[PDB]
C-alpha cells in the first residue's frame, strides 16, 4: 500500500515531457516549426504566437503542486503506521527530491515561486524572490542526495539530485536571473520574502552565483562518473550486432577510409534511442513515458499490399537555422569555414548521381547531422520502407511533398525532416503493421550534459582551456575534431562555442526552449521572421524554386512577456498574495 502511495507521487515528473510534439516547451523554438494548421492542437501555438494568457495557457503549475500535496501527505501517512528503519528513510528522502524537483519544474516556467515545506486565505503563500527559491530548492536536493544511492520506475539517486541542483544553479547564474531580467519594477504588493522585502528577481550581475554553479555542475559530474556509474556512449557496433548496414551519407562513401565517419553517424542514432540494458550508461535520469514519433515520419512510407499506404504526419520541421548550426564535418559553423562550400551556393545540386535533389548545404556535414536529420534526395531510417531505408522525394506531391488534398494537409513546413530518436531497427511491412525496433526511456538527464554545463561555467568565469576540456569529450565521441585554443576568436568565442555545442548535441530534447530564455535572447533567435526554411509549401515546384530561403509564413513573434508562464487567472484570483507575471 506504502509502495503504491510512494510511486504515485512520481506521478507528475513528466510534466513538459521533452520530445513530446504537441509540447510547447518543444514545437515553440528555433530548432523546428510545425504546421500553423496543426495549432488546434495541443498549447504550443498560442505560445509560440504569444496568445497564451492568464486565461489560456498550460495549468502547470496545477499538477506540480497536486503531486508536491502527495508527496507530503505520503510523510504524514508514514508518520501514524511496514518497512525497516533504513527503508524508511529511503522513501522520505525520496519525497524531499521530488518536493524539491517539483518545484523546479515550477520554478523554470514561472520565475519567482511560492515555497511548499508542507501540506485561511491570507496566510497563503505567494511568490518569494527567485534567488530565495534557488537557494530553498538546492538545499532540499543536497539533503535528499546524503541518503539517496548514486546508483539502481526510474526512482531517485543522489547522481539525480546532484545533476538538477547543478542545472538548477547553472539557470540561476544565467543573464535573465543574473542581470538582465527586462522588468525590473516587477515585485509583490503585500507579500514579503524573509531577506529580500518585496523584491522578486536581482537585478545585478553577481558572480559568485557562476562559481556556485561550478562548483555544482562539477561535483555532479564526478559524482555521475564514479559512484553513478555513468559514462558517455560510445558503442560503435551495436548496428552489426543488429544485422545492419552502414547508412547513406552524401560524400561520405561506404570505404574503408570512410568507416569511422559512417559508424560514429549510427552510434549518435543509438546514444538517444537505447537502454541500460543494451549497453547504455549515459542516461542519469529517464522516464517509460514515450512520445509520439509518426509527427516526424516522412507522409508516405511504404505502399501495402492492399494498396493503401503506411504514412507518418512529416510535421516536425527543422529550420535552416538548425541546418546551418549543425557542423561540418571539420566541426566548424558552416557560413564560418573557409573549406565549405560559401552561402551563395548551399542552396545548388550537389550533383550526386540519381540523388540529384541533394544541395550542398546537407553535403560534407558531421555525424550528428546524418544522424538526426534527413532532406530531399537523402534516406530516411535504415530498414525503414520493408528492410530497406526509405528515399525522401520533397518536390513530390504524390510522395513527400506538400498536397493541399491530404487529409489534415500534413507536411514539413521546411522542407527537411528529422529522424533523431528513431529507431535504426524500425520498419514497416508490406502485409501490413511495422516495428519500432526496441523502446527506449524518455531522456530527462544524461551525462552529456553535465559536461556542457561544466563548459558553460568555465566560459562565465573566463577558464577558456577547461572550458575546452569540457567541450571535447562530447565532441570527440559525435565524431568531429576537439577545439583548441586556436579555435577561439573574436568571431567564434568560447561561449559560442559552448552555446552551439548544446544546440548541437541536446537538440530536440526540450533545452532550447530554456536556454534561449535564460540567455534573455528571446528577440534574436524566437523574434518575428526569424524562422526560415525552403519554398515548401508550393505544391509540386522545380528544384530551383523549392531550393529558395523562405520565411516561415505563421504569426511568431516575441515579446518579453515570455519569457515566463502566466499565471492561471483563477489562481491569481484565489490567492490574494499572488501577482501575475509581467505584461500578462
Ligand atoms: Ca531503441
Amino acid at each position: 500500500r506504502a509502495l503504491g502511495f510512494l510511486y504515485s507521487c512520481y506521478g507528475g515528473v513528466s510534466t513538459d515531457l521533452p520530445s513530446a510534439y504537441l509540447g510547447e516547451i518543444n514545437s515553440t523554438t528555433d530548432e523546428y516549426v510545425l504546421p500553423y494548421s496543426w495549432n488546434t492542437d495541443g498549447y504550443w501555438g498560442a505560445y509560440a504566437f504569444n496568445t497564451a494568457s492568464s486565461t489560456n495557457q498550460d495549468w502547470l503549475w496545477g499538477t506540480t503542486y497536486q503531486y508536491i500535496g502527495q508527496c507530503y501527505l505520503f510523510l504524514q501517512k508514514l508518520e501514524n503506521a511496514i518497512a525497516s528503519d533504513a527503508e524508511k528513510e529511503q522513501w522520505r528522502a525520496e519525497c524531499q527530491f521530488l518536493v524539491a524537483y517539483y518545484h523546479f519544474a515550477t520554478l523554470r516556467r514561472y520565475g519567482p515561486i511560492p515555497i511548499t515545506d508542507s501540506y485561511p486565505t491570507s496566510e497563503y503563500n505567494g511568490r518569494f524572490h527567485f534567488d530565495y527559491c534557488v537557494d530553498w530548492i538546492a538545499n532540499q536536493l543536497d539533503e535528499a542526495a546524503k541518503v539517496l544511492p548514486a546508483n539502481r520506475w526510474g526512482r531517485a539517486t543522489s547522481t539525480i539530485a546532484k545533476a538538477v541542483k547543478a542545472r538548477l544553479l547553472l539557470y540561476a547564474a544565467s543573464p535573465l536571473w543574473n542581470g538582465s531580467f527586462p522588468y525590473p519594477n516587477w515585485q509583490n504588493e503585500n507579500f514579503e520574502t524573509p531577506g529580500y522585502g518585496k523584491a522578486l528577481v536581482s537585478n545585478t550581475y553577481d558572480k559568485s552565483k557562476w562559481e556556485r554553479a561550478l562548483a555544482a555542475c562539477q561535483e555532479a559530474l564526478t559524482l555521475a562518473t564514479t559512484s553513478g556509474d555513468r559514462e558517455l556512449y560510445d558503442d560503435d557496433e551495436y548496428y552489426s550486432r543488429q544485422s545492419l548496414n552502414l547508412p547513406f551519407v552524401p560524400g561520405v562513401a561506404d570505404v574503408e577510409d570512410n568507416k569511422e565517419f559512417l559508424k560514429n553517424v549510427m552510434k549518435m542514432r543509438y546514444a538517444v534511442s537505447t537502454r541500460e540494458s543494451e549497453g547504455n550508461k549515459e542516461i542519469i535520469w529517464g522516464l517509460s513515458n514515450q512520445f509520439d514519433f509518426y509527427s516526424r515520419y516522412p507522409l508516405r512510407i511504404l505502399k501495402k499490399s492492399d494498396g493503401t499506404w503506411h504514412a507518418g504526419y512529416s510535421g516536425v520541421s527543422p529550420t535552416l537555422y538548425t541546418f546551418e548550426h549543425f557542423y561540418t564535418a571539420n566541426g566548424k559553423l558552416p557560413e564560418k569555414d573557409l573549406d565549405f562550400t560559401p552561402s551563395s551556393e548551399w542552396f545548388e545540386s550537389a550533383g550526386i548521381s540519381s540523388r540529384e535533389d541533394i544541395i550542398k548545404l546537407n553535403v560534407g556535414r558531421e555525424p550528428r547531422f546524418y544522424a538526426w536529420m534527413a532532406f530531399d534526395g537523402g534516406d530516411y531510417g535504415t530498414k525503414f520502407a520493408a528492410g530497406s531505408p526509405l528515399k525522401l522525394e520533397m518536390r513530390n506531391s504524390e510522395m513527400h511533398g506538400y498536397n493541399p488534398s491530404l487529409f489534415n494537409r500534413d507536411h514539413s513546413v521546411t522542407g527537411f525532416l528529422t529522424q533523431k530518436f528513431v529507431d535504426p531497427v524500425t520498419e514497416f511491412y508490406t502485409a501490413g503493421g511495422s516495428t519500432s525496433g526496441t523502446s527506449a526511456p524518455t531522456i530527462l538527464f544524461r551525462l552529456a550534459e553535465l559536461y556542457l554545463n561544466v563548459a558553460e561555467c568555465h566560459a562565465a568565469l573566463g577558464n577558456t582551456q577547461e572550458a575546452i576540456d569540457a567541450l571535447n569529450p562530447v565532441r570527440e565521441r559525435a565524431g568531429i575534431p576537439k577545439l583548441t585554443l586556436a579555435d577561439i576568436t573574436n568571431n567564434m568565442t568560447i561561449k559560442d562555442w559552448v552555446h552551439n555545442e548544446r544546440f548541437v548535441e541536446l537538440w530536440n530534447e526540450g533545452h532550447r526552449f530554456f536556454d534561449v530564455r535564460r540567455w534573455a535572447e528571446g528577440a534574436k533567435y524566437f523574434g518575428a521572421n526569424k524562422r526560415e526554411g525552403l519554398n515548401a509549401e508550393v505544391q509540386s515546384p522545380t528544384f530551383e524554386e523549392f531550393n529558395k530561403r523562405t520565411t516561415v509564413d505563421a504569426p511568431y513573434v516575441w515579446e518579453n512577456r515570455m519569457y515566463l508562464n502566466p499565471v492561471f487567472y483563477n489562481e491569481v484570483y484565489k490567492n490574494p498574495q499572488m501577482v501575475q507575471a509581467p505584461g500578462y
